[PDB]
């Protein structure tokens, strides 16, 4: 079940085959066609108008540059183009038809009343065109390349945290020092660094572009509960594994007995952990809000422990 | 070691560079060339004929539409095309030469006796052509895009199941109720939902297209054994991680002692688990059978436990 | 360090050798001597008067029947007997000298100013007499046989309880019943009996006679704490091991899932346990109070547990 | 932070949009342009010259075939091409500007003093050209396709090994044999095979091409330490999960008691494990050295155990 | 609740005070009195006749030597003696009145209709006599010294066995031998001896004399069950702690791998254990049967274990 | 198997029945008889002369006061007495015949060639006499009351130590203190006292009198080994349970992290423990040496542990 944008949200239509994007302008001379992506060209941005009535479940595609709406039709030339009136004509309404396999993030834009499918290709002219819908070719598939969106907030569902694995890792055994009897002080220092892991995986909602850079706190098991470690300021990449460092730091002293040599074993539970979350985004142009649901996953550490003994 | 189809199995030849597929028809006028993929165009489907004798280890490429066989040759024009006789001529026999790195699912189709390599490109004409085999370019590489195949059956090798991790997850501690002494009944309810995981990973045999939708039971650890949970009816995607829900349900009652307050702790072992399997497929056009070996992998839960105590 | 009674507390003086008790009456004719024990003969009861001044650390022995006080002297006949005035004369003051080995609950009654030791024997006349203190014979040793004392109260020091051993004992595994699927009710019953143990061991204070019958609550480990089980009404014997029965009783039901056979494992921690205590006693004749400190020890059971599972 | 090659290291410049590579030759007639990749064409190889002085942080791009250096300029025709003098002119210096999202392994090659960006496209002529830098299109992005590099050595950092999970897997319980009493010999055999896993993941340094085939020892937990298993001779693929087999082999005998039936339980700890490492590479043409840092990850087994008991 | 013998069972009546035994003969001249114990003198043996009717709950004391029955009476001289007719006269019936404290294994023999108590003393004549029952002296107390009884059988209640403690004791770690690689044989020997413990404690039934020598099997925990170790042939002493030796013996071999040094750890669970039992006895003179219930207690060992590993 | 003294070791012969001791002097007038025990009267001390030749396995009883040797004979008056010549006559040789049950620490002194048994009684004259050996009475039994012996040394067999039980006892949980963040010092104090236990039980060798006071170190489990705690200076009593106190003392500090509240859990393993030993004694009069083997037993504590954590 593919994510279709609501009405206030802008996007590009990237063709599978052409690897190029639809434009709609007023001038210059060819008013619609294909172009290499330019993020700053308003030309290439479109939003949808949700059909109602008999058009419920269909969509018109409104140019942001121009305000006009796309059309696909067979007899009258040209077969595709732009036009006023927010879907006045039956030519402006489109069924979104998701593909399968390697086309499962792609979809057709079929206009049913004319039995016509939008076409995006570089091998043949015109590059942006249509085709009889019954004959399905790969160059009829499109994907959404959404407008740049800022990740305002990550809110974890900590109650539903989960430990998927757990093994003790001894950070520093050694740290054992002596002068048999009375004395008074033996001070101990702990500085050990573990490479932890972090992945923000899509689950539902808005499709954040893979690779998107952002910052956030990352989950942590305390002793009986999950919490957010706000200290960790690494740049994450949406949907990819990142690594970060966690340094464990402690100082503690001992000696006060008859005649003993102190040992200090500093130990941690490490293992895989995961936590659901919801991200909150907004359009950088507009302020328009969406959310994304996700599961966060990471190799982590918890329950720092220092154990003190004696020998003779 | 790449998977080469046996004789009854159909496929497209997608070019690395052209991102387009070979066709062979009788009419219209140019009888072989390149086209965007159309699953329903018989045109684009081919099977192999396994060379024997001096041609052992080589292959002819028979058009499904036409019945003719591909050829590559140097002096006589045109250099490539179609012809009768199931590899009558030495021009019809091809060595399949797998690439490396980003071309490791791709291969060349070299015809040795002419020292010639098949070419698939969009930058230069003719698009489908050949080239002297000693000069290796990226546009000589092809991959198999097999015909649509139905996944008839998944059969797990349960004896070889494996737990890769295990930690206790307490589903519901709380569930503790009281009225000090005699009474009679304290009933308890359990409804807790864990997000489980599922991945069907290729290992050997037929190369199922990544993303392929299907349904099956998914493995489970019982107490001393692996078994299949037939309840779970989610749509899987071959070679990708999917998530599903497992709800744990129980009702149990207690009180019958001197003077105690009952507690009920409902607990599960969760962790990663994996199980080999063999899938059985068949051509949707023909009925032709293959198998695929795979390892299934998943975050799961097992050994549901309820523990009852007392307090004063 | 032997227990010497305070001034309000009555006792008999049993001789090691004679196995007979001192009497002091007014009539009949021989006013002091030895007799077989008769609990009701006031004759045989004595209390001490604690020397002060130069007599500090010494004791006079006052007859309860008569009110007079014992004397031991050498030149004047008779060497032992009775007399008025609560230790008026130096002849009435005695050093209590504990024995060793088999005489460590026994002691001499030496009157230092005359250098004379009290004698209790059946082999030679007079049976109750004295002897030069420097020549030590076994028939100069005496022990206290205290008046009958009622055990009014046992107060345990529960904070200082201790588990000396712990092993799980499965009371009833079996208790597993089935009718594969839906149904609704599977009820389970638990009745299992463990032979527990109980010993009230002297530690300090008043020397309760070994074998003394009484009743009390007996300690128990709850989950995080020691408590007194008031239910257990067995007759104990001071300083001896007793056995008692503890029956564990529970009823609980289950079934509510897809298709499972329920198992129920009822289990306990058993092991040795011990708890300090103070007993409070009083004279049955008089009301005079003392205490005894002790450690209580017992094989016991704790943490009753019922664990419910499933099979197919 | 993208990996930029030092001066002795050769590469191709693959365009995002064109999916074609820059060439620079002396003859034939068009001396620079785009071509499909040919690994053996010196034509397509370039190294960088690190700007210094006012050009510090910028780079010239020297042709390996020709020795000349690339230029981008606006007024004078042609806008791009080749020229003598290792960056004599300001036209030869380039800022490398990494992309984001799907372009994060790609970068622009902007020549600042002319305000001009290099262009690689197939939709419009000339295919290799430039464009005003302020108007950013997708066809200005390039990635490095480095020269073939041999993996000479893998050196693990064994002290920093880590167990991320651990569960016991019983390989063979059964293996229990009998003839009640005296006899003498009961011999036992163990042959059990576990499918292990191996992944060499990039972390820092030189960007080894994903899929690169090589051989190496793979880490192992001994009892108190990580070590390299040199036995395992599988072909690995850089940055991808591979599987391999580990067979556990043992023979041991028993019987010598009063009257017992022997049992033998052969058991292993399995679980996920990971270990940092540094790889050492060198150019196949030149011998030029680089390194790559990585974390190795794998499902593994450790601590083989045989436990012998008795029955009657 | 003291053990009173049934009618076919013989005994001596030992006085607390006299430490001497009642006799009844025909000749010589004084026909009843006291004597030092002689096991072979029929003289000193008596059985009881259980009163019925109005004499229910009372007992006559029949001489084994003579067949006559004891009497106690006040007015007529002599006050005690012997007479024909198995309790014809009211003078022959006795209430058995258990003492307390140090007299709790002792009892009075009071003849109620005359209000008279039997007397056993050495300090005054006649030594065997009676006294007005209302005046209670210590020399009226008697205990049973039963006839010699053979212990024919011990039958344990194994289902009700119990582990009161359990800790692992490593018998022999060391036992580790090497010659790095191929070889073939490494044989291992185990001979380790633990001092075990054994106590047969009275619980109910016939009062076996403390110290009684006998032989029997002694309990043992197997793996899931208690069993009798028939091997152990030590002489036990009823009601006392005995020690015995248990030697653990095993031989096992190993080597068959790539390149490893074998270690062998031989280990046992030791701890306290106890088991109810019933003993079966019979008179050595007569064959007359009784039983005794008891709890057996012992420090023991169980679950012998050998664990084999590897090093490099 | 009773302990019979070697030739240099002195003793008294205490009669079971008489509870009196044999004397042999030169004057006054009756030269042998019975007397109440006087430790300082040389009169009452005897050693044995081990028969050889035909007298092997028999013993003469030499008076320490007099140097003469005991005799028992029938026809000639008096039947018992004293005489010169260290067993010149057959009248001076005695078989030691251990009793059973309550007489198992007692024995007869039978002189076989006259068929005569030594007699010790208070009920009949002469008190010290003999009797025809075939008629066995209780007043023919004797026990050894050895001369006062000093306990010079206890040497434990530490390698053969054993833990019979083990449970963790938390001494002080609480000890948790806070001031959220930076600060620097949180110091912790531990003072907790456990009542331990100690019993020196006879096993073999010289029969140390029960109750004998002495001092020694007492065993202790360290971490991997038994050792002697020389600190513990309580007075022990041979063959009886004693109690002593063990105080555990420690001081340790902590804080040095981001923002945590420290907790400190001080814990010990407690449980029963036992260790074989050999004691070395010597005569206080003479210096004559013996040994005693024994098992020492005690409730003890070991492995002191302090565990430090964190909270927010
Ligand atoms: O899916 C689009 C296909 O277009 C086909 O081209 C058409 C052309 O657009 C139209 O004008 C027509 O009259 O002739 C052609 C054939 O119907 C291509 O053949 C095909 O490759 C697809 O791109
Ligand atoms: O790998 C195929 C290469 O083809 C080359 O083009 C050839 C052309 O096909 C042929 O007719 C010849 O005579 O001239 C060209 C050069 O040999 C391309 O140059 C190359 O880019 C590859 O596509
Ligand atoms: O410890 C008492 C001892 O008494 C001794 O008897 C005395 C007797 O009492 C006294 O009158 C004296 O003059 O003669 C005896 C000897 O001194 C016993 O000899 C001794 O057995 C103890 O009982
Ligand atoms: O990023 C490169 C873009 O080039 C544009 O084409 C230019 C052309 O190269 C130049 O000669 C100019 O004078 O006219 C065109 C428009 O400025 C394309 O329009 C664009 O698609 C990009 O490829
Ligand atoms: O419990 C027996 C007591 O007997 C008392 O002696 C009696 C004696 O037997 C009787 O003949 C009587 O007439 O005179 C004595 C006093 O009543 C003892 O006095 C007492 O010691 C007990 O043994
Ligand atoms: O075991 C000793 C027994 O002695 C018996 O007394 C003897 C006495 O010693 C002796 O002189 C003899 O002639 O007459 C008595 C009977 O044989 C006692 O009868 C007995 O009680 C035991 O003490």
């Amino acid at each position: 079940d593919i994510y279709i944008p609501p009405e206030g949200l802008y996007f590009r239509l990237l063709g599978f085959a052409s690897r190029q994007v639809i434009f709609a302008r007023n001038s210059p001379s060819p008013d619609v066609g294909l172009s290499p992506v330019n993020d700053q060209a308003t030309d290439q941005y479109f939003s949808l108008i949700y059909g109602t009535g008999e058009h419920a479940g269909l969509y018109a595609i409104k140019s942001k540059a121009t305000g006009k709406v796309l059309f696909s039709r067979r007899p009258a030339e040209p077969y595709v183009g732009q036009i006023d009136g927010d879907g006045r004509y039956p030519d402006n309404w489109f069924k979104i038809e998701p593909g399968k396999t390697y086309l499962s993030k792609y979809f057709r834009l079929v206009q049913p009343s004319t039995g016509t499918a939008l076409v995006s290709r570089t091998h043949l002219q015109p590059y942006f065109w249509n085709h009889p819908q019954t004959e399905v070719f790969d160059d009829q598939y499109f994907t959404f390349l959404f407008e740049d969106m800022s990740i305002d907030k990550i809110e974890y569902d900590l109650k539903d945290g989960r430990i998927l694995s757990s093994t003790p890792n001894v950070l520093a055994t050694q740290t054992l020092e002596n002068t048999s009897s009375q004395t008074q002080e033996m001070s101990f220092n702990l500085s050990q660094t573990l490479t932890q892991t972090s992945t923000f995986a899509y689950t539902a909602g808005f499709t954040i572009a893979v690779g998107t850079a952002f910052k956030a706190g990352v989950p942590i098991f305390a002793e009986t509960e999950f919490k957010v470690d706000i200290s960790v300021d690494n740049q994450w990449n949406w949907g990819e594994e990142n690594t970060f460092s966690k340094t464990y730091t402690a100082t503690f002293s001992v000696r006060a007995g008859p005649g003993e040599t102190v040992k200090a074993v500093s130990t941690v539970d490490s293992g895989i952990i995961n936590v659901p979350f919801t991200a909150y985004l907004s359009s950088k142009s507009t302020g328009f809000e969406v959310t994304t649901e996700g599961i966060w996953r990471g190799v982590s550490s918890w329950d720092l422990r220092h154990t003190l003994t004696s020998v003779t």
